[PDB]
């Protein structure tokens, strides 16, 4: 199963209690998660207010690898807005929640679509449920089925943070049976069950194809998917990629980035890069108590930076060029090489 | 599903990094759970140490009402230790990882269960298999169904914190299979890649009976399953049944005296406990943002303490003589009320 990250630190993570990120600190998140190779990030509605408006606009026109994506309610005046700050796609919310007239809600839907494809055909449509795990699945289907030929990806959201993996694995299986071929698939969980983590990683077992993640797991309430316990999932099952993918030696600089400007302090077991995350009680690994005479350990800490014509000439251009970059920068590392190499020369 | 928690703080919690429990500190603790209604109260085995063995027998003979249990590798020798410390139930672990001769295994544990259940036949007989989810299922049955019909209860354990919660049911529905009607299913797992709260939910849906717990999922390395991330995923689920079992509103009274004894802050972000585990950014909940007009709550911070003959006379007596202690000790409070006569009352 191959997946990308939608890193939300600029969007769910602006719920967060005492988050208040400057435009400068938002630069400096966007610019270190493009850097460490995150490949969505979002951000909070242009039309939430006047400052939501002006950092949209410049995070989408930083010229960052990663793209810049946001989301509105189905109102064309909120995607006129959207469209109009240069974001790279569009997500559009919905909600059938039982806690909360589906004709109605398709044929806005359609109508902002139809805006979208119109006015900047060239940007991503996505289409997701608000509450999506206390929403009935026949009700949510019914709008995926009907909106899928017309979107690239469809979101489902654990808002409430009340799913079960299971749930989310059935779920998505399900989505993907009414939404065919080519629409992908989102996922977006809040932690207060516990459950993030795990339900992220089984919306990806399911099919899914995005999962949203913020550092720290920052967020409203107790949050949502943390960035490094994602990771640490995610290694565990697909070490190559993972590592191949993403700068996973940077993930400390991450963390407290985010912990210094929203002022908490690392939890002494956070995932990775917290005190305790790789250490044990000196003395207590004793043979009577374990089985195994070495004290176990999931990854090793180093990996997370914790203490005829021819072909291919495109490529090399671009390969040599990026490899004596990082060399003048003083930044070529063994790690930078075998993930700039290894997809060459191994097989 | 009904399920019963073994708390870990006096067993797993010792491996923790920072932990060194005195004795008073154990009882401090173990009074503390046997108030708020756990079950079980597993400690590091007696044979660790000269002060393990002497921590056991104080532990076990508090007369608290949760039974106070340990563990054994299957020796008789240590079984023996066990045993006279008075423990209500033992726990024999194996080992069949890849990454560690079943004939031998099952022959050694017949003999020590032999030995328990002559030497201390009320004693409850449990078994284990250390690092479950790196061990092929074929062995971990074999061995299961071998030594069910002379146990009370067989253990699954994701040592290395790696079992996703699909493998957890799998696994559990598996086990229920081959134990039969009798035996119960206890799960212990780690948290290295953020699923311990998911998993522990996985094996209970698929029929487990036990769970493990620390108090802030304390122990080696990031620990395992925490006591309030447990409680708030089963609150979510059986919310009547959870606010009967235990005294929700001590929780933020047990996760304090942890952190203190082990010199670690609550971390922000905290099940139930941490400064934002019910806050949001003040002004961030706007219309153009959520579909609901509310900031969601999965449950309410209030409920876990945050800011011809006849018959049922004897059941009658320790109820009128519960209720009147409680208020003698200024401790008769609505939730005790609730716990106390829900089940009496309503129908
Ligand atoms: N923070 C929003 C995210 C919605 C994501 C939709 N793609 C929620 O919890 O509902
Ligand atoms: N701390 C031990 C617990 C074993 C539990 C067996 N009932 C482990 O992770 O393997
Ligand atoms: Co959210
Ligand atoms: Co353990």
């Amino acid at each position: 199963r191959e997946w990308k990250i939608i890193d939300s630190t600029l969007r769910e993570g602006e719920q967060f209690e005492k988050a208040n990120f400057s435009t400068q600190d938002k630069v400096e998140i966007a610019k270190a998660l493009d850097e460490f190779g995150i490949e969505y990030i979002e951000v909070t509605t242009p039309v939430a207010s006047p400052q939501s408006r002006k950092d949209a606009e410049v995070l989408a026109s930083l010229g960052l690898k990663a793209k810049v994506v946001t989301h509105i309610q189905c109102r064309l005046d909120a995607a006129k807005v959207a469209v109009e700050t240069g974001v790279q796609g569009i997500d559009l919310l919905f909600g059938t929640s039982k806690y909360l007239d589906i004709p109605r809600i398709i044929e806005e839907a359609k109508e902002v679509i139809a805006y979208i494809r119109e006015a900047a055909p060239h940007v991503e449509v996505r289409f997701s449920a608000e509450d999506t795990f206390r929403s009935e699945e026949q009700d949510l289907l019914a709008v995926y089925e009907a909106v899928a030929p017309y979107v690239d990806r469809v979101g489902l959201a654990d808002t409430v943070g009340v799913a079960t993996p299971r749930q989310v694995y059935a779920l998505v299986r399900e989505v993907r049976r009414v939404v065919g071929p080519r629409v992908d698939i989102e996922f977006h969980g809040h932690n207060d069950t516990g459950c993030a983590i795990a339900n992220a990683y089984e919306a990806i077992e399911a099919g899914a194809t995005h999962v949203d993640t913020t550092i720290l797991g920052i967020g409203e309430r107790n949050g949502i998917t943390p960035l490094g316990g994602f990771l640490a999932r995610m290694y565990t099952l697909q070490p190559e990629y993972v590592r191949r993918k993403y700068k996973l030696e940077m993930l400390p600089e991450l963390d407290r980035m985010v912990a210094r400007m929203v002022g908490v302090e690392i939890p002494f077991n956070n995932y990775i890069t917290g005190e305790t995350a790789f250490s044990h009680k000196a003395g207590m690994h004793l043979k009577a108590i374990y089985i195994n005479p070495e004290a176990y350990e999931p990854y090793p800490p180093e990996v997370f930076g914790v203490k005829g014509l021819h072909y291919g000439e495109e490529e090399l251009h671009r390969v040599t060029q990026h490899i004596k970059a990082l060399a003048d920068r003083g930044q070529l590392t063994l790690e930078e090489l075998d993930r700039i190499l290894r997809e060459w020369i191994t097989a």
